[PDB]
């Protein structure tokens, strides 16, 4: 029986800078902030209409910089799905994709795991990752990837909303 709407706990993951941060609040929010003031770990909540159903998206914003934590490890078990998120004038945050990817797939024992690949500061001139790379690496993955601006709103429910499709396909 019905109890109240489904729930979606979503993790940002991704390199310092990024703009994880920068994505949420514009989805919660809808503001762009300019500043950098970087995260140790932030939570989010917005109740949309997703292919007509209504949910809740309960969003854990992570850092970037992170030596080894045990609570670092205990969100990654308990999050359905994740955000990977780097940015397009960034080639190091793009090679980290891959350890936050190993990082999942070994914390939650499985080669499955609902994830979308984001590309962000697409509005920025200085891209160094190309759109193709990036959609390669996703095919390699077997997961979506959408490029993202924090700063126009570009893909910005895209990325979120594909997220949550994604894990309604894994179960
Ligand atoms: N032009 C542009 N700037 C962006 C975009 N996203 C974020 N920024 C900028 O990049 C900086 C870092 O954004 P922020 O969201 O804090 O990054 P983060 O990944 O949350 N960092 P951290 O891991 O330290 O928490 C900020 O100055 C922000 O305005 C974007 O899509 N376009
Ligand atoms: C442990 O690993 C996870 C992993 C992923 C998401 C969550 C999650 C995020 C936010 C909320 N909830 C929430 C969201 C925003 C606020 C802020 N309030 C001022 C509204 C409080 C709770 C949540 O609750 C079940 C779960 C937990
Ligand atoms: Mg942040």
């Amino acid at each position: 029986y019905f109890q109240g709407m489904t729930e979606y706990k979503l993790v940002v993951v991704g390199a310092g800078g990024v703009g994880k941060s920068a994505l949420t609040i514009q989805l919660i929010q809808n503001h762009f902030v300019d500043e950098y003031d970087p995260t140790i770990e932030d939570s989010y909540r917005k109740q949309v209409v997703i292919d007509g159903e209504t949910c809740l998206l309960d969003i854990l914003d992570t850092a970037g910089h992170e030596e080894y934590s045990a609570m670092r490890d205990q969100y990654m078990r308990t999050g359905e799905g994740f955000l990977c998120v780097f940015a397009i004038n960034n080639t190091k945050s793009f090679e980290d994709i891959h350890h936050y990817r190993e990082q999942i797939k070994r914390v939650k024992d499985s080669e499955d795991v609902p994830m979308v690949l984001v590309g962000n500061k697409c509005d920025l001139p200085s891209r160094t990752v190309d759109t193709k790379q990036a959609q390669d690496l996703a095919r390699s993955y077997g997961i979506p990837f959408i490029e993202t601006s924090a700063k126009t709103r570009q893909g910005v429910d895209d990325a979120f909303y594909t997220l949550v499709r994604e894990i309604r396909k894994h179960k």
